[PDB]
């Protein structure tokens, strides 16, 4: 059942109007991430990749440090979450990514970010 | 215009009977908070000052660093969200407070959190 | 005397020949950052203000968050170092700079970084 | 030519006879290390793995987040240092091991730690 490191993470998309204007071909999303650690001992987030998918086909790629400048260190059940943006020039497209982390004891691991997807309600 | 360093807050808060005992005037509020960044820079939050007020105008003050242990550093558009609880002697109350935060340029600026109230659904 | 928020910083800075040319008026330096926390509570160092001048008086501002991408909740006696360049086109030159800290306690304060200056071994 | 992360790992051992016994076979080692940014674009340490030998070459190991309670983000040119202890069954043996790391585009990478060796200065 449990394991040592693990880091569960959900997406919610949604389109944004708002801020939107699909007349020129802009849409605006926002996606709100919820990590939450379900390992039995605490780990911490370092990095963030991602690749978000045009309805086009046409990749863009995200890199950098730490979820909303910091690299949390989450005990066994607690939860950190934020929401960030995401510009397309169709109404349609994908994201997936990964979370690099390591446990208290050192070791990195990966925590892969499930392809989900993104469309006006 | 727009400015360079503002970060709206909202909270809704939500009264939580499973772990409050109004028969001794503990009441138990949970309250979920959204750091929203709206300025044009990235800010980042740094620490808290909660006065929360009391159904009798008793007073309670919390100062710490961070919000659930973390500082986030906002990107503009971005937010950060927790959820937290506050104990109270009656039914009804006001939270309100500052949160210190400081701009990408590394200036330290304040963002008031307006005061709310919390009471029982009932 | 031990006040409740107090962060001493000393800098040592040091030219750096391997990597200086002043014959084409490059001249690098690098202080070396000691923080030390000497007040009664823990503290955090935020952001970091920065004015370094030039042997003809010319002015370069330099600003940003943390200390080497950090920002260490420093507990009463612990330090906190690191040592970062300083380009420069005279031998010359001073820093003088601020940074931008908070007690355990949540309240806001500066710790002044006095001016010091940087010269080649001699003077 | 020059790489884009690559982090330079100095140590400077040092006895230290007022806070070790040799009688009992306590020898207590301090040490400075200096991580310097020899790469041509920002990196971070995260994490640290340490192997002491023994005289004896008894082995111990350690793991953990972070130098020191801090996991800096060196800009090139930049250096962070630290000082540590090392306590030994033995008056000589030696240390090496390994930082994690990630460069400021978030690829993890291992800056090794040599071998090098603790022995009193007598």
């Amino acid at each position: 059942p449990v394991k040592p490191y693990d880091l569960t993470v959900s997406v919610t998309p949604r389109y944004v109007p708002e801020q939107s204007d699909p007349s020129q071909q802009q849409y605006v999303f926002a996606y709100t991430v919820r990590i939450t650690n379900t390992g039995s001992h605490p780990a911490q987030v370092i990095s963030r990749h991602w690749i978000i998918t045009d309805g086009e086909e046409r990749v863009q790629e995200v890199r950098g440090l730490g979820v909303v400048g910091q690299q949390p260190l989450l005990a066994p059940g607690e939860t950190f979450e934020y929401t960030s943006g995401c510009p397309l020039p169709t109404p349609i497209g994908t994201m997936r990514g990964t979370y690099h982390c390591v446990g208290e004891n050192g070791i990195p691991f990966e925590v892969p970010i499930a392809e989900f997807l993104l469309a006006m309600p």
